[PDB]
């Protein structure tokens, strides 16, 4: 696609590409400027396909809403909210075929690209990773969505404030609770086992519709990545039966399966109750989010600027 391209979001705003700035799976990235605004600053990036694209649309255009984002931080006293905000959508001709394009809030580089030693950062890094996460958590939570996926590849830094961490890549996010009807619980072997192999839920393993719970403990298997440098089902990963019975194991022989795997220097004292406090949520409970985040700092310290020094490694 040509830089200097002007597209047209359903809205009617007009959006003029800049140069791609990466792609994943499904995507390619671009910068963006509006044709009415100045161009000393590119804030805006247009992400293009033409499936998981809808979802993340479906998302965005539901739960990323700029105002009430502003009355929820405002009220719960937090310094941000992780989630990229949303500027419109639309559609776009590139030969004869016809592309979905959405234009996003400008982020920087993601966690995975610069882990510190092996895939590991400091605890009170890990710590403060999993406090900002469930912020978010609530909110998504709250708008009747969960994310599904979160992982170190998902949670970019900020463009304007890189202290500030947010939730990407929501093509794996599923509404749990449309208009206050939570889905019922019904294992299907046949949508068993999506989501990333390595921090999927158990819930995903058995085909279960993602509900609140699944994300908690996703970020539980985060959270012990981060911090102790790989899982205990690191070898099982081509075997998703094996990684299920791991993480089936992990979380009935907890808290022991999980203080036992931190090396010396560090614990797990937070991540193994955490882990508890996910265990015991039935499939529609609400999570206790502010509970988590008193285990996650149990000396109720304020949160530094996230510190991913590698000094050493
Ligand atoms: N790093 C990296 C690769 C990467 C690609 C796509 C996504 N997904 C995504 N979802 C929602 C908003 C959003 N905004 C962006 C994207 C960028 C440029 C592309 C880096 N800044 N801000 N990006 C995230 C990371």
């Amino acid at each position: 696609f040509p830089e200097g391209k002007v597209l047209d979001d359903m809205e009617g705003n007009q959006w003029v590409l800049g140069k791609k700035i990466g792609s994943g799976g499904f995507g390619l990235i671009y910068l963006a400027f509006p044709t009415n605004k100045p161009e000393k600053d590119a804030r805006h990036v247009v992400k293009v396909e033409y499936g998981p694209l809808f979802s993340e649309l479906k998302f965005y255009q539901r739960v990323a809403k700029k105002d009430c984002i502003k009355k929820w931080i405002e009220r719960k006293q937090l310094d941000y909210l992780g989630i990229p905000l949303f500027y419109g959508s639309g559609l776009t001709e590139f030969k004869g075929r016809s592309y979905r394009f959405m234009v996003m809030e400008r982020l920087g580089i993601d966690l995975q690209k610069i882990s510190g030693q092996n895939g590991t950062f400091k605890k009170s890094t890990v710590l403060q990773l999993g406090i900002r996460m469930l912020d978010v958590l609530e909110y998504i939570h709250e708008n009747e969505y969960v994310h599904g996926d979160i992982k170190a590849a998902n949670l970019l830094l900020g463009y304007k404030n890189p202290d500030q961490v947010y939730l990407a890549d929501y093509g794996l996010s599923y509404r749990y609770c449309p208009n206050g009807n939570h889905k019922q619980y019904q294992e299907n072997p046949r949508k068993g086992h999506n989501g990333t192999i390595e921090f999927t839920s158990l819930d995903a393993h058995k085909g279960v519709a993602l509900s609140r719970r699944s994300d908690v403990e996703i970020l539980g298997y985060c959270m012990l990545r981060w911090l102790c440098g790989k899982l205990p089902w690191e070898q099982n990963l081509k075997d998703p039966v094996a990684v299920q019975t791991a993480k089936t194991n992990l979380l009935d022989e907890l808290p022991q399966s999980v203080l036992k795997w931190a090396p010396s220097g560090s614990s797990c004292c937070e991540i193994a109750q955490f882990l508890v406090c996910a265990h015991s949520l039935a499939y529609d409970e609400k999570p206790n989010y502010q509970a988590l985040k008193k285990i996650l700092n149990p000396h109720g310290i304020p949160l530094g600027p996230l510190d991913f020094s590698t000094k050493g490694q």
